């Protein structure tokens, strides 16, 4: 013997589950939905005749949908058949849930079919989002292939809606729409990577002062931009491909600053505030790393390289090697030496070396260190 | 008319399309799956009856399941009856269904049935990880809360499986598995802020000096545990959380400083350089910054917020169930006050720059 407001109550809190709600609306198949309402109790009938005769009257005033009405001598309810999901919703009696179904069937008739599963189950996704944003967004999702941007900024991905804050706010959504259209791809790789664009933000490269007194802190962040142009403390500078190596570095070194991750943006180099100082590369030993040292002495023609000779090559061998995906180059790129064009060339011929510069002993790197610095 | 080679080939193609893979493995009731063969060419077969008896014996040396037979004066196979996935497997002769169906039906035995339609539809998720890193992290998602750690570094959250590495390998699966469970919550607020588990290290956050000389550069960057460290510059510091709004701050201020995107990390603030200092936070304006702001007067008792009065909120207008400690009186009803006021969030970014310069100047005294 429920009152109706009790199935109501009860309503509401099934459509609080992701399978009510994907049953609800992306199956025609689940109506007719019928409710059972239930016997009253004998003990109280004979009691209180008052109280099934208040609750006889109180489903007299319903009419959201049809009631089943059979007697029993008193005629009690025994099924509630609601019809429609329009009556489905009117019967729960919760703003709450009347409006998130609007806004659901809405998205429904607007995002694309493959994209219904996962914006039924996932209202957290759409919940602070205007119902235009989510369209739009789902238009666009439908539109990009992997690597498209293939080098591009991604300001100018955007057909038309690019604005100025659009993605920020819509990177979350984009990537888990993408992610079911490729197989989860996007949320691996990462969107930044799977679209194959870069972010010219900043490029953020670390700086680790290796000698107390140098600056006021004692790892900092830096950017390329800021870096072309604002004089640098110290006498000396050193340059590190690779970003969390910075272990290795020996815990001091007089008046000498580290650059570590710089990347491939190598064009900081050529400036007036840089000049004066001596300059050392020391990154991975392979195709690529040798790229990046050609381009530093192109920039800087007193790029001391250190640790990328073929000796350490022929000691370190045995360690953790592996196979370069893709050739940086097909010939020895110029800007090198002779000696660093016959390291390359030998280079070419092995099918496995890509000595990192993780994989070194710290003892080595230490005395390279301080040989360059003598 | 096609050869069993041919209809191989077809299942492998159909395997590749995650619909298929669903009702295959998670419907004991799709079974059986009939495929029918075809019948030849009239022409073909006046013309080439060796050709037609080729293929008949094509179809003598098929094992793989049972094949339906009726006859026609020489019989021809129709259909194909395939019972159990092991048939279906057997009949698309290639090696890498083959080995995908044992990795797919091992994890889905093991892992929970809450990940089994998200595993098998996206298969690029468990294909590069070992099986053993994908049943554990199953069984830790099945584990966590939001906000676990409350406070605590992401290492020891680990019950067993912290490692060195585990989590940079598995982040990414690891909120896949948890959004499922908690409607999509992971992703959008972030693993690292959903679990409100911050490590001391690489929580980088924005410093922008606001006057020169007070430091050597002009933009920096650095992680929340040098800020509990080292001694600061100036007399004033000015905490905001949204990192991408420092255009809407002035151009010049004495002696003050501007740490930048904080998060929902303040645990910082309570450091002996840091007393004695003039400071101000500027959060957003919803239920979030209300307990960012709590937290930060937690720590120190003489914050003083900015763009928080009731009156900025309502000339642009169109957590916890009780208040948070750490709230004055005002700010305590403005609380309340924003819990039921419709849609309440509001971001700095939609602030005018003619009157936040003018609160800040009116601050920076």
């Amino acid at each position: 013997a429920k009152s109706p407001t009790d199935i109501g109550r009860n309503l509401a809190r099934q459509w609080q589950r992701s399978s009510v709600r994907l049953e609800r609306l992306l199956n025609p198949g689940s109506w007719p939905q019928s409710l059972n309402i239930g016997k009253p109790s004998a003990r109280l009938f004979t009691d209180n005749i008052q109280a099934v005769l208040r609750h006889v009257e109180n489903w007299r005033s319903v009419n959201v949908g049809k009631v089943d009405w059979e007697p029993v001598p008193i005629s009690l309810p025994m099924r509630w058949h609601l019809r429609s999901p329009s009556e489905w919703i009117a019967a729960s009696d919760d703003p709450r849930v009347s409006q998130e179904y609007a806004q659901l069937e809405y998205l429904v008739e607007q995002v694309d079919s493959a994209f219904h599963t996962l914006l039924v189950a996932q209202r957290s996704l759409w919940l602070t989002r205007t119902p235009e944003e989510v369209v739009a967004t789902a238009q666009l999702a439908t539109q990009l292939a992997p690597g498209c941007a293939q080098g591009r900024p991604l300001r100018l991905l955007a057909e038309h809606g690019v604005d100025t804050k659009f993605f920020e706010r819509n990177a979350t959504l984009l990537t888990k729409l993408l992610d079911e259209r490729f197989e989860g791809a996007a949320s691996e790789q990462g969107l930044t990577t799977f679209l194959d664009a870069f972010e010219e933000s900043s490029h953020w490269v670390l700086v680790v002062p290796l000698q107390p007194g140098l600056l006021p802190f004692k790892r900092l962040r830096l950017t390329t931009s800021e870096l072309a142009e604002t004089p640098l403390p110290g006498s000396r500078l050193l340059v590190v491909e690779n970003e969390q190596c910075v272990h290795l570095l020996p815990e001091t070194l007089p008046d000498t600053l580290a650059v570590l991750g710089a990347g491939l943006d190598l064009h900081w180099l050529a400036s007036a505030h840089l000049a004066g100082k001596q300059i050392g590369y020391w990154g991975d030993m392979d195709t690529w790393g040798l790229l990046m040292l050609a381009r530093a002495r192109l920039h800087q023609p007193a790029v001391e390289a250190l640790l990328m000779e073929q000796e350490l090559f022929e000691q370190h061998s045995q360690g953790n090697t592996v196979v370069e995906p893709a050739k940086a180059l097909e010939s020895a790129p110029p800007g090198l030496l002779a000696d660093e064009a016959d390291f390359y060339r030998y280079l070419l011929v092995q099918e496995r070396g890509r000595l990192e510069q993780e994989y070194l002993p710290k003892a080595q790197v230490e005395l390279a260190i301080r040989k360059w610095a003598r």
